[PDB]
C-alpha cells in the first residue's frame, strides 16, 4: 500500500526557486509511489488579519502555481481546506483531547504573541486534524513546523490508547538541491526574507529574475576561480548549485566548463537558466489562471476525494467518542 | 417575522420537574410565538471526559425526553450538534476573532476545549441569525462574548450576524432556600409514582400549630413549595389554594401535590418510552432536525466565508 503524505500549503501565492528544486519539483515525480494530498490551508492563513480580497485571489494563485509545477489532480489530492468540512469538525473534537499547557507553551504562539486571538493558539489542534484526517504516514515538515508535528503524534498516541488503533501516527519525512540566499549564500533561501533580493519567485517576472542573479554575491579571490567550495566559496558554490539543479549537469562538469571564466559568465548561465526554467512554469501558470472554470472543477474533485477519505476517520472518531452516528 | 430562540440541551437526559415547569414547559408553548431551535450539544460534552456508551444513550434520552414534553419536530428545529458540520466550521473561524484574554479571563474557566467552548458557543448562537437566547446566570458571560465577538465581526466586514439577546418557582424538597437542579431533593420527569409520593412525603414544612396552608416564603418555605409545585401543574392560582386548603393539614397538602404531580409525569412518561423505544423515529427525527439545521446555518456560513475571502466550495 501507498505510502500517504500530506502537505499543507499556505495561500500566499508565492513559491521560490528554492521551495520548487528543493522540495516540490522532486515530489511531482513521486505521484505515482505516494499518495501525495496537498491542502491549501486558508483556515490556518485567518489565524492573521487578511485583506479578503488578496486571500481569494491568492489561494487561486496557488492552486494554480502547484497545477503548473506539475501536480496532477487526477493522481494527487489537491484541494481548499475549508471545502472540507471534517478539518474543522476534528478539529474541535481534538482539542478536548489536548492539555492547554501543550498549547501555551508553542513557540509560534510565543512567537506569534495581549493583542492575540485564540485561532493563533489553537492552530496547532487543527493542523493535527488536518494529518490525522487522512491516515496520513508522512508529513514534509520544516524546521520550524517541526513542534506541531510532535504534537500531532503525541495526540494521535494519546487518543489511540483511549479508543484503540483509530489513527496513523504520522512520522516527518524530508527527502533534492541546494539553494541559498542570492546576498547571503550561507541562509537558505526563504520565501518570508525581508530582503526581496535574496529571493527568486516562481512567477518573479524573468528581467527581474537575471538582475538578482547578477547582484549575487561572490568571493574576492584573485584571479576569480569557479569551483565548489561551500566554506570558502559559499557565494560561487551556490549559482553552481542552482544551475547543476536546473540543467541536470554535474558540478564537476561545470566546473571543468568554467575553467579561466570570470563569476560573470556563471551568473550570465544561471539567469538564463533560471529564467528559461520560469517561463515554462510561467506559459503553465497562465493558462490555469486564467480559466477559473478549470480551478473551480480542480477544487470540486479535490475536495470531493478529500472529504470522502476524511469522513472515514471523523466517522471513526466520533463512534469511539460516543456520539450518536449521524443517520 | 418570528423571533428566532437558540437554547442548548446538553446530553444529560434527568431532567426534574423545576427544569421543566421551569423553562422547558412554556418554551414548548411558545414554539409558534418563536423559531424556536433547540441543539442537543454532544461536542460541548466531550470537553469533560465521558463515558461513550453513556454520551450516546443520554444524546437519545434527551431528544425522547424534549419530544415528550411536546417540542414539535415540525414547528422547531430539534438536532444533534455534531449531525451539523456547520458548527465546528464557524467555531474554528470564530476562534480567529476572539482574543486570547476574552477565553482566559472566563469566570468558569485542563484541556484545551474546556478553554475554547465559549468560542464554539458563540458559533452555535450566531449561526441561526439568533435573535435570543435563554441562558442560566452561569453562561450570562458567554452570551456576552458571543455578543462582543458578533458586533467585532460586523464591524470589520458588514452586518452579517445578528447580535443576540438574552431571552415557576419549584425547590429543593429537603431544603427550600435552594432551587430544584442528593436526588431526594428533586423529582425527575421519568420517576414513577411510587418514587414521587415518597420524596413529596419527606419534604421539610414548618412547625405551625394549628399548621395551615398559607403562602409564606419567609416563615413557611417548605409548604409554600409545594403550594408552588401544585400550582404550576394544575394551573390553579396559589389564593385558590389557599382558599381550596383552608381547614386541611399538610398531610392533605402533600397528597394532593403528589397525585397532581403523577398525573402530570404520567402523560410525558408514556410518551417518552414510546419515543425512546423507537430507534427507527428517532433516527429520522435527527435526520430531519440536522438537514433543517444545516440549510439554515449554511446560509450564515457562506456568508461568513464570502465576507472573510475563502474561496466559495464549488
Ligand atoms: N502550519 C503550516 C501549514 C500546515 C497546515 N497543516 C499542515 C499539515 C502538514 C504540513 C503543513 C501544514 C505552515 O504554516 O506552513
Ligand atoms: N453550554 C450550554 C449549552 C449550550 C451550547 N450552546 C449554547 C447556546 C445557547 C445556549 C446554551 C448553549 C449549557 O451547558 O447549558
Ligand atoms: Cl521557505
Ligand atoms: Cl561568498
Ligand atoms: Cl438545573
Amino acid at each position: 500500500t501507498k505510502p500517504i503524505v500530506f502537505s499543507g500549503a499556505q495561500p500566499s501565492g508565492e513559491l521560490t526557486i528554492g521551495n520548487y528544486m528543493g522540495a516540490l519539483r522532486q515530489w511531482v515525480n513521486m505521484q505515482d509511489d505516494y499518495h501525495c494530498i496537498y491542502c491549501i490551508v486558508d483556515q490556518h492563513a485567518i489565524t492573521v488579519r487578511q485583506d479578503p480580497q488578496n486571500l481569494r485571489k491568492a489561494t487561486l494563485d496557488t492552486l494554480a502555481l502547484y497545477l503548473a509545477c506539475g501536480i496532477d489532480p487526477q493522481k494527487s489530492t489537491i484541494f481548499v481546506q475549508s471545502h472540507v468540512p471534517e478539518h474543522a469538525q476534528l478539529g474541535w473534537a481534538l482539542n478536548c483531547y489536548t492539555y492547554f499547557g501543550e498549547l501555551s507553551r508553542m513557540t509560534q504562539f510565543k512567537d506569534k504573541s495581549e493583542n492575540i486571538n485564540a485561532g493563533l493558539f489553537d492552530y496547532p489542534v487543527l493542523m493535527a486534524a488536518d494529518i490525522l484526517l487522512y491516515q496520513t504516514n508522512q508529513v514534509p515538515v520544516g524546521e520550524d513546523q517541526k513542534q506541531h508535528l510532535e504534537l500531532s503524534r503525541d495526540v494521535a498516541q494519546r487518543f489511540n490508547a483511549i479508543y484503540g488503533d483509530i489513527f496513523k501516527v504520522p512520522e516527518p519525512f524530508i527527502p533534492g538541491a541546494r539553494v541559498m540566499s542570492l546576498l547571503e549564500p550561507t541562509k537558505k533561501m526563504s520565501k518570508s526574507d525581508d530582503n526581496r533580493n535574496n529571493v527568486i519567485g516562481l512567477l518573479e517576472d524573468p528581467k527581474s529574475v537575471v538582475k538578482k542573479i547578477k547582484r549575487a554575491v561572490t568571493d574576492s579571490d584573485e584571479p576569480p576561480v569557479v569551483r565548489y567550495d561551500v566554506q570558502n566559496k559559499a557565494g560561487v558554490s551556490n549559482l553552481l548549485d542552482i544551475l547543476s539543479a536546473v540543467t541536470g549537469q554535474s558540478i564537476p562538469e561545470l566546473e571543468q566548463h568554467f575553467e579561466g571564466k570570470m563569476y560573470g559568465h556563471l551568473k550570465g548561465e544561471v539567469a538564463e537558466a533560471v529564467s528559461g526554467m520560469l517561463t515554462e512554469l510561467q506559459e503553465r501558470y497562465h493558462r490555469f489562471r486564467n480559466d477559473e472554470a478549470f480551478l473551480n472543477q480542480v477544487m470540486k474533485e479535490g475536495a470531493e476525494k478529500a472529504s470522502a477519505h476524511a469522513s472515514k476517520t471523523l466517522k471513526a472518531v466520533y463512534e469511539a467518542i460516543g456520539f450518536v452516528a449521524k443517520p
